[PDB]
């Protein structure tokens, strides 16, 4: 009995990198594809949203003075890379996976289409996005809101790498600080704790999706989540 029916995992590229931090280990991917596919047995709807961090990084592109738009493409190719090595770990567990790109590929991929989307879930298939949404100057987690409205998720996992959910203060720093177990959309904003960025915040509170901070270093820990153990930080309407 899972607290959610449908929820769509955000991931970050680094996640994907291992040990050095940058590239793409096959081995880690496994490690984790893995432990969704264990998660997919529950018969909950699942749809991943990775990030290209490590595989590209914005800022050093800004300093060196490429353009901006030009740069933020080349971030979301690179997605589509970890989309594509995420999606054939996958099939190693025996998970029926499909990737659909922001950025139509004809041949190396499915292009994005919702109602396509909705209906592979629907058969109990683990969908991959990749390119963000197709637009510059938008962020990764403007891409797993949109992308969660859309096929309509109930809970976004925000598998972070590390951190397990959200502090009253820089758990870098206080070493008291305490993390909140259940936050409500206004009340984060209410306290400027700017978990996701502005616009996919909006998006998350007004179409009413969870968004669950927790580390999924974890073994078995995204499981728990989404069975309702409370280990990291929910964020919802109460």
């Amino acid at each position: 009995e899972p607290k959610y029916q449908r929820i769509l995992i955000k991931l970050s590229g680094e996640a994907l990198a291992g040990e050095k931090g940058v590239g793409i280990d096959i081995p880690t991917v496994q490690a984790i594809a893995k432990e969704i596919a264990e998660v997919h047995v529950s018969g909950v709807q699942i749809a991943l949203v990775i990030g290209g961090g490590n595989l590209w990084r914005g800022e050093p592109a800004a300093d060196a003075g490429m353009d901006r738009v030009q740069a933020d493409y080349t971030g979301m190719l690179g997605t589509v890379m970890n989309a594509l090595v995420m999606a054939d770990s996958l099939q190693h567990y025996g998970v029926d996976t499909r990737v659909q790109t922001a950025i139509p590929m004809q041949n190396v991929a499915e292009p994005y289409i919702r109602g396509r989307a909705l209906r592979h879930l629907e058969k109990n298939r683990i969908v991959v996005f990749g390119a963000g949404i197709g637009s510059p100057y938008f962020s990764t987690d403007t891409t797993a809101a949109l992308r969660a409205a859309e096929i309509e998720a109930d809970a976004i996992l925000m598998a972070k790498n590390g951190v397990d959910g959200v502090y009253n203060a820089d758990p870098k720093k206080d070493a008291n600080a305490v993390k909140f177990d259940e936050l409500t959309h206004g009340e984060v904003i209410k306290r400027g704790l700017k978990i996701m960025d502005a616009t996919a915040s909006t998006l998350s509170m007004d179409n009413d999706i969870d968004l669950v901070v927790f580390n999924m270093n974890e073994a078995g820990n995204i499981q728990r989540v989404v069975f309702g153990e409370h280990i990291g930080t929910t964020v919802s309407n109460k």
